[PDB]
Parts: structure tokens; C-alpha cells; sequence
């Protein structure tokens, strides 16, 4: 009643039928019992063999299959049999199960272990006493195919301090040859079963023959204490199973010519354990480094972490694993990088996501102008990754909860967090087991943040579920670069908060000298008298925040960069801060700014790469600067970007300054003319005016210029772009300059939609540096002069009325050493290579 049945039928797999007997092995809750039963003969098949086994009675429950032998009319042993991956059979009360045994191709044998004292061979007592060893796990490794395979609880019988024990059930292994090369001891008290000891070994080699038993194999028992190495990792093993790490799965972000491991693997020699894909280890195999960073992981991080001590990055996610997995671009995050390694690494967010050139604001034509003259710098195309509200909040691994043991990593430099769903009370706050033997033993040890006084870099970057900044941070003693992006989690109110606790912190506050916390949630920033105690900040990135109302650092905080992009600010504090000697780019565009603030000085020797004031409100005012001109003291930047503003009047006041500037993006204002004494005094120039080599003038309503534009004031000007603006007679004065090479004038009309530009600018010709020419879209007729080889790219499509005679570039055209862009319905005379409509 309490009973079932099983029977069993033989299977071919991918001679025999002489036996008439299996002695199935099996073990049920620790109870390894084998029994003998009769074989059964009926029709073979290309699938069956014919042959089914007897009823046996055995109680109800579930027992493994360990392996079969089968016998012949002699009762001799005609096969060794492996259980394989099916090794699991149920009895079901009052039941008749029949099980399925496939013969495996692979001839196999059997084998029994002989536990000996190696090493101290009779000396010095070691960690333990070889009696009471209750249980072993030996890998045994193929001599030939370097093929491991592990043999885990065996039973010890010990039978007489004295030091030779034996494992009597056998086990099966594949025929050839083999060697012990690791083992784990247990000893057993009631129902406890605890580790002795885990050593690397190589025991004295021992053949497996087919059907046929090898008896006492060598297993080279230390006595030792388990090494350090060792215990590392078995923390990696411990660490991949509590993360799913059966189903990680690297994913590169790349299609290169590299196939990268998809996985860790644990099914090698327990001394090749260190070698895997993300971790770094030392000269002593000790684990060093540490990124999980691709893979996907899943769970809990256990405690087991706290054993890798000499853990010098640990990376959980990445604001780049989607685009580069575990790298930045190219390079990776290694244990004792140098300040130009580690400082490389920290600008990766910069250059992922905020940094661009401020040329790439230029018309085409501007552009195209710059990247085919060899005295100025090509122009470096976006290649920075967009971000929308709907990518954000996207993970890449499902990481829960992170242990505490993580304050026991004392030697750790750089921590990664980004991606993870876990909440901020689940960061290393608690024991992720208190009944772990890990736990069980740091809670004895006084573990705490401030003993990780080398751990300067930490990110925290887009977990959605994080409603605050974890506590972990305000206790770091020596925080320098953090990362807080994407935690729209974070209300406004609770970023303000987290940040104002940041600055008045006395050990992070006066610490702190990178911080990113863009496409979160700011409206505010906190008190300024908070803001000033950051006295080492040198980075800010408050990129898509709500950011209304500013808060000054003050001018004893020195910035390298800062980045103030889509927000609602209005106006930036006279005193916000102060910049260093090695600032590239700043970026206050898309706010609501009404004036350039005066934070700047164009007396100061450094000259900055470029200021970002593009999509503001700069002059809806009425004026450019909210200070008097006496007190506006320039800007040291080469690039102006004020494209997209509501600028009427010409910022005169910056050349007025002696601003080194030498390229002004003034597109998409409401200038209506740039008249005299806009770009110089009555009787001189300013002292830099002569720099100013790039003007873009785009999509204005300007009817006129000046004197102004004559090689007298601009002598150096290379490109200027004036199209889509209202010019019904040709400003030639730009045309003065010596060292033009590209000029624009496309697509001008009047407030009524009208094709205002009619006439040629007869003379640009003799244009003695002037290689590009954008006169299209406009009514341009008669066109009296000879056209020169010289100014070999030329817009004149979209003028209907256009009466023009080309026989001068016409072999030049057909040597594909002209450019023109006409339509073939235009009156174009004298190139038949053309097509022009007769
Ligand atoms: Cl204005
Ligand atoms: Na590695």
C-alpha cells in the first residue's frame, strides 16, 4: 500500500543479447543500495534491444539511477552501464513505472577510490585528523582529453593517528587513463556535514579499462589549510550559481571579428578556476578584478564576495554594456590603472553621451569649408549615443540585492553599479544569508565603510527602482568620482535633498571632484552656502534634468567642465563658479536663458575650445548681457555657439572685450542688418577681430552690412554663410577679404515670400581665395562674367530666369574637376556634358 514497481528497458543509442540479468544501482536519501533482476526477451528494434527487466518492488519516492550492470547465461559482467542525465526515476504508490536505459556508445568502468596521507607523510599533525573524514569529493581529469569529471559525496570508510580509507561504491568513468587532480573533504556531526579542507592536487595516475573494475585509486589527502586562492574561487562558483549563471550569456554590443565566451566555465581543473571571462587575477592567483558587466546576471550578490579581498574593481553593470559590454570603447577596468588610465575611463560618460563639436552647428557648407582646409582641424562627426525618455530605465541584468560583505573589500578602487532593478535599501545594507558561513563569520569582524579608503570611483547608473541614494555613499572616506545618471526613481524634491546631504557631508562634500547626475529629475539646485563646501569639484553634468533655479559654487570652485544642457534655467548666477586652465567645451544649451552671463574673462591667457549657448532666449530682453558694458568682461573661448536665441542686436559686446573668438554661430536669430561699428570702434578695430575666420549668419532677417566685413576689419575671414535671409542686393563687403574660400548667400526673400536676389555679384571672380560659392534658390538672371577653374564649386540651381555661358569650366567639368549644381531646365550655354533641355 505504501509500495510501486519499476522495470526496465534497454535502449540503443546514436552487440549484446547474451544477457539475461541487471544489477541496478540506485541511492534514495543516502541509502545506496543496489538489486539484482532478470532480463526479458522479446522483438529487437533499431530504437529497443530487446530486452525488459522484471518487477521490482521498491517504496514509493524518488531515487537516483548511479549505474547497471548487465550479465550473461555465465552470470559475468557483459556490460558497465552509466545512469547518464536521466539518472532520476520516481515509484509511485500502487504504480508500474518503466524506465527507459540507454546504452551509451562510450565504453565505461569502474572505479574505487583509496584516501592517502601525501605531503606530511607521517609528520607534523596537520589543519585536521585523517580519521573522521566522513565524506569526499574527488575531480578526476582524462590523462589524454583533458576531460574533468567530478564525484561529489562520496562515502568514506575509514577501517583500523592512522591515515588509509577507502570509498567502496564504485563509480562509473569512460575507459582510459586518468589522475586525481582536486578534492574537498567532509566531517560529519549528527546531520551537520562541514568542509574539511579543498586542495589542488595530482594524484598518482590510475587506468579505467572496459567493463572491468580499477581498484583504489589514489587520492593524495594534504591535511592542509585550504589556500586563500582556493577559497577565492569557490567564492566565483558560489557567487555565478547565486546570480543564474547557467543561463548568462556575454553580449560583445558589437559585431567585430571577435566571438567572445558567452560564459564562465567551472567544468575544468579547481586550479583553473581563476581563468574567466571578466576577471583579473595576481601573481598568486588571487582575484584582483572582478565585472559581471554583459553576462546578464540574475539574483542576489552573496557573501561570498567578502572573501576576494584583494578585489581592486568590482563592476556589476555599465553605463556603455549595451554598446561595449565590458569595455569603454576599447580600453577595460583593470586593477592599479595610472591617473591617465583612470582619468580616461571617468571621461567615457563625457564622450559617450555629452561632448561634441560645436562646428557641427554649422551650415553643410561652413563645414565642408573647414574639413578641405588643411590649416584648420577636421570636424569630428556625433558619434555620441542618443538617449530618449524610453531607453531609459532599460536593464541589462536583474540584480536584486547586493551584500554587505562588500565593506570587507578593503583594497577595492573602482565600484560599477548601473542597470539593476534593486531598491536603496538593498544595497549593501544587509547580510544576503546571516546563516552563511561567510556571514557567520564577518559579523564577528568589525566591518565597516570607512576601512575602504582607496575606493575613489563609484556609479550608480540607471536604476530605475532607487527612490534615494543609497546610505553606503556618505560614509566612503575617500569618494572622488561619482555617477548618479538616469535614477529618475529619484523624485525632485528627494535629488535635492540626496545632493544638499552629498555637500555638507564632511568626508564626501570636500571630496567629491566628478559628479554626473544628468537625465534625472533636479527643479532646484541646493543652498549655495552646501554648493560651496564641493571645494574639489572640477566636473558637473546636469544634462535633462527640470533644472528652474541655480545655486552659485562660488569662484574658489574651479571647473574643467560643466555641462548645464536641456534644462528651464533663465539665468545663471554672476558667481556660479569659476573654470580651470583646461577647459574644451562647455554647454548651457536648450534653456531659457535671456543673457550670455558673465562668468567669463577674455583677459585671461587660456583660451577655452568653445561656450554652447544654442536654443535659448538670449535678447528677447533687449539686450544680449543683463550687466553694463563697463563691467562685461568677454568670453576666453575660439567657438560662440548663440544659434537659436531671439538676438536682434549683434553681440558687438564681445568683440568689444577682446574675445579671442574665431568662429561665431549666430544662425536662427532676428537680425534685420549688422550696420557700421558692429564688429569695431569709429577709428580702429578691436584688439581680436582679426581671429574671426567663421561667421554663420543662416536663417535671419538681414537686408544689410557694413565696412565692417572688409579685409580692414576681417582680414583673415574663410567662411561666411548669409542664406536664408532677406538680401535683395549683394553684401560684396565680405567679398574684400583675401583668404575667403567659401561664401553662401542661398534662398533669400522678403517677409512676402518673394525671390528678392536678382543680380550677380559681378567681380567674385576675382575672388583670389574663394573656392565654393552658394548662390541657388534665388532669381538670378543674366551672368555677363567668364567663370575660372579656380572657383570650382558653384550653386546656381533654383534660378529659373538664369542666363549663364560655361564654355570657360567646360573642360574642367568633363575632368571631374568642377562642381556645379544647376537644373537642366536653366538657360546654361556652352556645356553639352551638362544635358541642358534644348
Ligand atoms: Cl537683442
Ligand atoms: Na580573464
Amino acid at each position: 500500500s505504501q509500495y510501486g514497481y519499476v522495470q526496465f528497458k534497454l535502449y540503443k543509442s546514436t552487440s549484446m543479447s547474451s544477457a539475461q540479468k541487471i544489477k541496478v544501482v540506485m541511492t534514495h536519501n543516502g541509502t545506496t543500495v543496489s538489486q539484482t533482476l532478470l532480463l526479458n526477451a522479446y522483438n529487437a528494434n533499431n530504437a529497443e534491444y530487446g530486452l525488459r527487466s522484471d518487477k521490482l518492488q521498491l517504496l514509493a519516492g524518488t531515487y537516483k539511477i548511479v549505474g547497471y550492470y548487465l550479465y550473461d547465461g555465465l552470470d559475468e559482467v557483459l556490460l558497465a552501464g552509466p545512469a547518464g542525465d536521466d539518472n532520476e526515476l520516481t515509484v509511485v504508490s500502487g504504480g508500474l513505472l518503466e524506465k527507459a536505459l540507454t546504452v551509451d556508445a562510450v565504453p565505461h568502468g569502474t572505479v574505487t577510490f583509496k584516501l592517502s596521507k601525501e605531503g606530511i607523510s607521517t609528520r607534523a599533525a596537520g589543519e585536521y585528523l585523517f580519521s573522521n573524514i566522513r565524506y569526499v569529493d574527488v575531480t578526476v581529469m582524462n590523462s589524454f582529453n583533458r576531460v574533468t569529471t567530478e564525484l561529489k559525496g562520496m562515502k568514506v570508510t575509514y577501517k583500523e593517528d592512522i591515515g588509509v580509507a577507502t570509498c567502496d561504491s564504485a563509480v562509473w568513468l569512460p575507459a582510459g587513463t586518468y589522475q586525481v587532480v582536486a578534492y574537498t573533504t567532509y566531517s560529519q556531526s549528527g546531520i551537520k556535514r562541514s568542509e574539511l579542507e579543498t586542495q589542488s592536487v595530482r594524484g598518482e595516475s590510475f587506468t579505467v579499462i572496459d567493463n572491468k573494475l580499477t581498484k583504489d585509486a589514489n587520492v593524495p589527502i594534504q591535511l592542509k589549510e585550504t589556500a586563500e586562492y582556493i577559497k577565492d574561487y569557490k567564492a566565483l562558483k558560489a557567487i555565478w550559481e547565486a546570480l543564474d549563471g547557467k543561463n548568462w550569456r556575454y553580449y560583445s554590443g558589437t559585431i567585430n571579428n571577435t566571438i567572445h565566451s558567452l560564459n564562465w566555465n567551472f567544468n575544468k581543473e579547481l586550479d583553473m578556476w581563476g581563468d574567466q571571462p571578466g576577471v583579473d587575477l595576481d601573481n598568486n592567483g588571487r582575484v584582483t578584478g572582478l565585472s559581471l558587466a554583459g553576462f546578464g546576471a540574475k539574483g542576489r550578490v552573496p557573501d561570498a564576495i567578502g572573501q576576494l579581498t584583494e578585489l581592486k574593481v568590482l563592476s556589476f553593470g555599465t553605463h556603455s554594456e549595451t554598446v561595449s559590454g565590458r569595455l569603454f570603447g576599447d580600453e577595460e577596468l583593470t586593477p592599479d590603472m595610472s591617473e591617465e588610465r583612470k582619468h580616461r575611463i571617468r571621461m567615457h560618460y563625457k564622450k559617450m553621451f555629452l561632448d561634441y563639436d560645436q562646428r557641427l552647428n554649422l551650415s553643410d557648407l561652413l563645414q565642408d569649408a573647414i574639413n578641405r582646409n588643411p590649416e584648420m582641424k577636421p570636424i569630428k562627426k556625433d558619434s555620441r549615443i542618443s538617449l530618449k525618455d524610453t531607453q531609459i530605465g532599460n536593464l541589462t541584468n536583474r540584480i536584486t540585492f547586493i551584500s554587505k560583505a562588500i565593506q570587507r573589500l578593503t583594497k577595492l578602487q573602482i565600484i560599477y553599479f548601473a542597470n539593476s532593478p534593486f531598491t536603496y535599501d538593498n544595497i549593501a545594507v544587509d547580510w544576503e544569508d546571516a546563516n552563511s558561513d561567510y556571514a557567520k563569520q564577518y559579523e564577528n569582524e568589525e566591518l565597516s565603510w570607512s576601512n575602504l579608503k582607496d575606493l575613489t570611483d563609484v556609479e550608480l547608473y540607471n536604476c530605475p527602482n532607487m527612490t534615494q541614494l543609497p546610505d553606503f555613499l556618505y560614509d566612503l572616506p575617500e569618494l572622488q568620482s561619482l555617477n548618479i545618471a538616469c535614477n529618475r526613481g529619484i523624485s525632485a524634491a528627494q535629488l535635492k535633498a540626496d545632493w544638499t546631504r552629498l555637500a555638507d557631508d564632511e568626508d564626501t562634500g570636500p571630496k567629491i571632484q566628478i559628479f554626473y547626475m544628468g537625465y534625472n529629475n533636479l527643479e532646484e539646485f541646493p543652498a549655495s552656502a552646501s554648493l560651496q563646501k564641493m571645494v574639489k569639484l572640477g566636473l558637473l553634468d546636469c544634462v535633462h534634468n527640470k533644472v528652474r533655479h541655480l545655486e552659485a559654487f562660488g569662484t574658489n570652485v574651479k571647473l574643467t567642465d560643466l555641462k548645464l544642457d536641456y534644462n528651464q534655467i533663465e539665468e545663471i548666477p554672476e558667481d556660479f563658479c569659476a573654470f580651470t586652465d583646461q577647459v574644451e567645451g562647455l554647454g548651457f544649451s536648450h534653456n531659457k536663458l535671456k543673457y550670455i552671463p558673465n562668468i567669463f574673462n577674455a583677459k585671461s591667457v587660456y583660451v577655452m575650445g568653445s561656450v554652447d549657448f544654442s536654443y535659448n532666449k538670449i535678447g528677447s530682453e533687449g539686450r544680449n548681457i543683463s550687466c553694463s558694458m563697463d563691467d562685461y568682461k568677454g568670453i576666453n573661448a575660439s567657438t560662440v555657439t548663440l544659434s537659436y536665441n531671439e538676438i536682434q542686436k549683434f553681440p558687438t559686446e564681445l568683440f568689444a572685450t577682446g574675445s579671442p573668438i574665431s568662429t561665431i554661430i549666430l544662425s536662427n536669430n532676428l537680425m534685420t542688418s549688422i550696420p557700421e561699428n558692429s564688429l569695431k570702434p569709429k577709428d580702429g578695430n578691436y584688439k581680436n577681430t582679426y581671429l574671426l575666420t567663421t561667421i554663420d549668419l543662416r536663417f535671419n532677417k538681414l537686408t544689410s552690412l557694413s565696412d565692417d566685413f572688409r579685409a580692414t576689419t576681417l582680414p583673415y575671414l574663410s567662411n561666411m554663410d548669409v542664406s536664408y535671409n532677406c538680401f535683395s542686393s549683394f553684401p560684396t563687403q565680405p567679398l574684400n577679404s583675401s583668404q575667403l574660400k567659401a561664401f553662401g548667400i542661398r534662398h533669400q526673400r522678403d517677409a512676402e515670400g518673394n525671390r528678392i536676389l536678382r543680380q550677380w555679384p559681378t567681380g567674385i571672380t576675382t575672388c583670389p581665395s574663394l573656392i565654393q560659392l552658394q548662390i541657388g534658390s534665388n532669381d538670378i538672371r543674366k551672368v555677363d562674367e567668364k567663370l575660372t577653374p579656380q572657383l570650382y564649386i558653384l550653386d546656381i540651381a533654383d534660378n529659373p530666369n538664369i542666363s549663364i555661358d560655361v564654355t570657360s569650366v567646360c573642360p574642367y567639368i568633363e575632368a571631374g574637376m568642377y562642381v556645379l549644381l544647376y537644373d537642366k531646365t536653366q538657360d546654361i550655354r556652352g556645356c553639352d556634358a551638362l544635358g541642358i533641355e534644348r
